[PDB]
């Protein structure tokens, strides 16, 4: 069966431009636990501080963007406090920082993607790092100078997943609209994470080890105008799956103090159960059978997960190498962690000159997670170089 | 041109059920007065007192269902109090109440819907009463026993224009997978809005004499089985826009005290000015001229705007009676507001038996507004009956 192409798009929803920013602030991983116990107020948890020390450098990770520097700890003493209602303060800081990393990371994908801004029409903004009415996607709309009759969805404190759930929006925003041209932009911070320490609650130390700060954005179109567009990837298929016997695995209260976390079940023995069976499905219209026959993007929130799934899959070790580098480099970004980690898989296939934009390999399996516990998987097509 | 239909839907997406619920507790607005200064330990506040019972006429509204009775007013005081911190208890009463509102509402359109909700692939669901990881979208997904592998869209804090976002959301969702079932539900309360007075702040009692709690879930799909669906209204366009000129005109900040409004520019002269290009864009491939030739839904949530807009248009009264009607039996009910109104509409011309669900007219307009300033516009086709 037909039917009249009307307003709609003809084919797949393709990635045309990826950037990504941070802050100018960065910590290396071998200095946190002095300035993060120094700027707390917190040197006398001795005990604390060596264990500190120990998951810090056990997270494999080198240096972590921060809004945080210590001056802005100093004005704004509550965010470094355990719990203290600090929440105005944080969405303060958010306001006048994550729609403008936002917008840093857009304009260098717009640059690439060589068009006029007047040509998108759509704008997904995800964040977790605070709730502003109007929205980050408000604030970006107006700093970009875009068309104040854009179609926005403005998507808060989704957590970590979200990367995937932007690109599963973008893919029905661009198929269904013919010409729909998507930002995709996802700016994270810790700024409703961070706090001081407490020996009563570790699940908040192993938090303050991994989150920085980061944004993406894609540009994400069906129909490429093959003269003036070049396609990077293809979203072919995206999903959403709460996995069985998951309740309460990952949750967030957002209190007077800020976000607060609280993580009972095991999450890499989750993933390891279900991964294997979701991937499966996700590749089951490729005739893929083997699984280092295409490229890797995880969402890099557990270190260990990288590790048990690398091995459950006998994969490759070179094949979560864009992986790796992102968590040593920038740490877990929150939901733009994935979008970094395709970027980066990008650049290194043109840079070590491979015949895709996928490592060589055709298909990739795009797979983030967090809250539900909620698995987003995207398969994605690579394009030839 | 055409296109493989493959696995896309072949026609436009459709409302196919729609119900509300409240809760049972509910405030005659004649009582509320009496009621809010006993409650928030205020009666002192005399001239202040007069001035809310002035408001709360002037707002004609009946009723308010609201989660919160006096019994819980008293196990959460700084909830009555004009600015302590209580946004965790704020949050552990949304956490008890919002998914469990929504899914009343959910309950009720399935059963007018009339198939298994394992049909249901998408859900969509808006709430400004409390940010939650997982969201309620999650919550309500366990409580209905919906698909593990549904696709959900949760939208925290949109504001009062987010049932015009629901509706832009489900449009693409449905028309671009075929086959998919999209539950819709915008589940809202006061819990976030609800504060003590204080002589200090007016644009904050103008909030209380209005908002009120319900929800709204609707079933949307394109390509409807029409021996065993129904269809009820067509969601042909779905638009967003900024007003210019209108930075600030609603802000809210999310506190620890929870959320404070702040409305600085004057909402009425920037609707009055807007709306009617506004709607004469929507209405532009219909080729509709007469303004009372179509029904309405505008979002009620400043009754003057009703007013200024019926005279502009010079509408006949009768145009706005679903939209007045709500807005008296129920209240500000944030984004689920206009979709009581469409339903009160739908209910109201099969009552009267006319011959079309849009009251015996062809076309109708969806108006929703909030921060931005924004504007959701759907442009909505009647079927007969």
């Amino acid at each position: 069966e037909w039917v009249r192409k009307a307003d709609r798009a003809a084919g797949p929803a393709a990635v045309l431009a990826m950037a990504t920013a941070n802050p100018s602030n960065f910590y290396l991983q071998s200095d946190f636990p002095d300035f993060y116990f120094r700027v707390t107020r917190s040197d006398h948890m001795s005990d604390l501080k060596e264990k500190f020390k120990r998951i810090c450098k056990k997270t494999t990770v080198r240096k972590r963007h921060m809004i945080l520097t210590e001056e802005i700890l100093n004005k704004n003493p509550a965010i470094a406090d355990y719990w203290s209602p600090s929440l105005a303060a944080r969405h303060d800081l958010a306001l006048a920082n994550i729609p403008q990393l936002g917008k840093e990371a857009a304009d260098k994908a717009i640059k690439e993607w060589g068009q006029p801004k007047s040509k998108i029409t759509h704008l997904v903004f995800c964040t977790s790092a605070g709730v502003l009415m109007p929205g980050a996607d408000y604030q970006l709309t107006m700093l970009l100078g875009l068309n104040p009759s854009i179609s926005r969805l403005m998507l808060h404190n989704l957590g970590c997943y979200a990367g995937g759930t932007a690109l599963r929006v973008a893919k029905d925003l661009a198929e269904n609209n013919g010409g729909a041209r998507v930002l995709v932009v996802c700016s994270e911070a810790n700024l409703l994470l961070f706090r001081g320490p407490s020996e009563t609650h570790i699940d908040a130390l192993i938090t303050q080890s991994l989150f920085a700060d980061g944004a993406a954005a894609l540009i994400v179109g069906s129909d490429p105008d093959l003269q003036t567009e070049s396609p990077l990837y293809e979203l072919i298929s995206a999903s959403q799956r709460i996995l069985p016997e998951s309740e309460d695995a990952i949750v967030g209260r957002l209190t007077e103090a800020g976000l607060v976390p609280y993580l009972p079940k095991d999450i890499p023995k989750l993933v390891s159960t279900n991964i294997r069976s979701i991937l499966e499905d996700a590749l089951a219209p490729t005739g893929v059978q083997d699984w280092n026959s295409i490229f890797w993007i995880i969402h890099p929130g557990m270190p260990a997960i990288l590790d048990q799934t690398e091995k459950l899959l006998q994969l490759d070790k070179e094949k979560l190498k864009a992986t790796r580098h992102v968590l040593s480099e920038f740490g877990n970004m929150f939901s733009a962690t994935v979008l970094f980690i395709l970027d980066q898989l990008r650049k290194g296939a043109v840079a070590e000159g491979k015949s895709t934009t996928g490592e060589g390999c055709e298909w990739g399996v795009l797979f983030s997670f967090g809250p539900g516990f909620t698995v987003e998987t995207v398969l994605l097509r690579s394009v030839a170089t």
